[PDB]
């Protein structure tokens, strides 16, 4: 009997399926794939990116950038919702191939440095080549580049350094509030008596709240389908969008369904 | 014009006068100064040290341990109130020269790994040799050592990662619980509209509910004098010593009054 | 055609086959699996680990340890040949479920850190969970646990990190040299002209000749097969072992050829 | 009673600000009268060789705007060696800047923990700690724009002690620049060592490696030791040693040092 062979964290194709760079607003684009969220913000004084997607996507990822106008030098800064190898996966080749730095918060900065190891729901199943946060950012903290300015909300639950990040943008020559919120959900976590995140419960009902209380003209999330964005159907990719509102509502829903069977018995 | 020259954390003289061990339960002894708290449990399954105190003070730690029966092998767990100079001083040298091993929440693991530079009130003006955290500890997580139980209170404020530590020893042939509650100041500190620390006040008044809410027959602080101990006086040293609940009132009115001047 | 799935770094199943412990000398066991060495000294101060295998092999490794009667406390100390993946694979999680610390040279603590990821040679195509070392040593330090003095030899190449660990055990009432000497090989790397290497060369030259010289009754290596070791072979699983110096002359004729092949193509 | 904790307090010299000193086409002395910190400027972006002490930040990036280096320009840092007068402002550097720090494992390690745990000087000469973004071998060159820069280990005054060597323009014609690490074994116990076994071993390669550098101009991180007086404008270089003469200034001092020891 043999140890069992490592597996790598391999994933439905549409997540790993490359798209060219999608509008949601003036200086804001979707530059990952399909199924992934990757944000690219230009302003006059360099390039933002929030989360990358899978490790994988590096060179997809500085393609699109090109196409854009934006040089490996130009990428100024890297924001993260949180740092799982389906998001943060890319990072440390992205710091070594561009001028990037990353802002995170201190639970998102110790989980990216350890490349996702010891996750407290999933230990060392999905790992991803590790990075170091270059900047530690607090509650309620602005960044900002080229007189854009984003805004931290943390959302504790899904990894415990679960973060939103707030803009305004413009459209159609009228200004649009833009949130990136992370994910909502606890996919095979034990929610009560968990040992590694004891006020586990009690985080997620206050995030539930905050993503329902952030400025929020446009949604996007992660997982494009948490917030049903269709990045494949183009123009009418967030014709069915999700409000802030809604993705928290339906996210609790699940959230309590989840707690409900967990307590038989 | 010559540049200053840098300037060391330059403290009390009595933060910095060794003591003999202070027994305050069955298991649990103050080495550190005569104005510094450093806690070790002694359990039948190694030894646990909550603060070190200054830089300076390692040696004395280890003199203190021995003289308890606990080696430098012995020494098994070191947690910390906060990952100021102060308190988490010696923790790097102590990682060398024990067995120890660092648990800590992510804020003091950042704050410690960069030797508590770029502070987000004192700058560089009160770094320590870093070390890196062994475990992460969240919210109410607790960790067992010989069958002694010490549980997380996040009390967010003095620090992003201020932490009160409780658990229950024994004395006169009765449990004892012990909360070993950190700073509740705010020394100097930009409280509103800080671009450092946004949520600074909310935190704060979440720290005081916390602290008065402890698990606290008997309250230990960082600072001994913050809980009106005085460990210079022996068998008196916590005679008058504060409660929990007095402890947070007398911080949540300096802070008002600290609030009040600012706005 | 969407993005490569990621590739787990899978392994001849010997490499995973556990195996009880198999005692070496007095205070020497082997306690890893049939084709990866891990070697376990003891003293009655505690034990040392010298390397750990593959990431899935923490378990086995305290289980052979409790056999041993080493309990998670008693391992105070962890060497390693060199930060690949098939060595140093489940240092993080024994850190974290034992008092064990960690002493390496410089750039096996780098290389560690960064759980194996931008390697010279395989990019991040053989990654693992990242640890921190506790110490890090310099050439020719020795590290004293109980009676037992442990003298590092530094022998770059396979890694810039790779180190050989020697120190002296008993074996039928008499002293024993042991030897654990690093990997030798250069498995498909660039030789000459490696921008990320560019000593490469000159330092695989020196490390032959530093093996070659090292206090060596008994030679064992993390890949066994490198020594001729049949740790399936029970009481005589070392009868058809190698010399230090037979191994080094070895490993220098296949560079040789690996040189000149590379220089014909 | 305790002793107080110690602040490392300089020569007034090493904190003396002075304007940028070219040196050559693209390499400016932008430190202090007494502590080399080399900017070199090109189309893209701009690399700065050590920063001095940790209160030279604020001077170091003065001098950088005065250059027409903005903090989006300075993209990388390399290090002599991770002491506190050379290493001491990075990581306020880099919380600055766009900067980068590239560097060997060994000076990697030393960065990371602030100095501290120093073989020789304990933590008696700490600074704020910094991460390396890229580690670089023995031989390896950087390219920044028309910029080739090459490490030199020369491993002894620390065990990651680095030559970087460049080749810039003065009137026309090529100039080899070496910018030298430190040479010196202050108060260094040299034989037996625990901590640094192969000490001598490494300090006579080191020796060997500074003589033999491509060198038409030295430039060391105490500018005392390659005779730079900075303080002097156009002439700071008139007496200036080369490469060998430094070498061997150093290893004669270095004999003296170890026949003292072995002696007493
Ligand atoms: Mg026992
Ligand atoms: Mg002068
Ligand atoms: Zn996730
Ligand atoms: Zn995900
Ligand atoms: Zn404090
Ligand atoms: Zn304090
Ligand atoms: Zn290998
Ligand atoms: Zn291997
Ligand atoms: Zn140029
Ligand atoms: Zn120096
Ligand atoms: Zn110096």
């Amino acid at each position: 009997v043999p140890l069992p062979q490592l597996r790598a964290y391999t994933v439905d194709a549409s997540w790993l399926q490359p798209m060219a760079p999608l509008q949601i607003a003036d200086h804001t684009w979707q530059i990952g794939t399909e199924d992934l969220t990757a944000l690219l913000v230009q302003t006059p004084d360099g390039a933002v990116l929030l989360d990358g997607g899978m490790p994988q996507m590096a060179s997809h990822l500085l393609d699109n950038m090109k196409a854009r106008g934006v040089t490996p030098r130009d990428l100024r800064l890297i924001l993260l919702s949180h740092a799982h190898a389906c998001h943060a996966g890319p990072v440390a080749e992205l710091k070594r191939r561009t001028g990037a730095k990353v802002a995170a918060n201190a639970e998102s900065a110790v989980l990216l440095a350890r490349g996702g190891s010891d996750d407290l729901h999933f230990g060392d199943g999905i790992t991803y080549p590790p990075a170091n946060a270059d900047r530690i950012v607090m509650d309620g903290e602005v960044i900002t580049v080229g007189g854009i300015v984003f805004t931290a909300h943390f959302m504790a639950g899904h990894t415990p350094g679960s973060t939103a990040w707030t803009w305004t943008d413009t459209r159609n020559g009228k200004p649009v509030r833009i949130a990136y919120a992370d994910s909502l959900s606890a996919p095979g976590y034990q929610l009560q008596g968990n040992p590694r995140y004891p006020h586990l419960i009690e985080d997620y009902r206050r995030s539930f709240a905050t993503v329902r209380a952030l400025p929020c003209d446009v949604l996007l999330t992660p997982h494009p389908g948490a917030s049903n964005w269709d990045y494949a159907a183009g123009a009418r990719a967030g014709a069915k969008a999700l409000t802030c509102k809604a993705y928290a509502d339906a996210a609790e829903q699940k959230f309590d369904g989840q707690l409900a069977k967990e307590t038989a018995g």
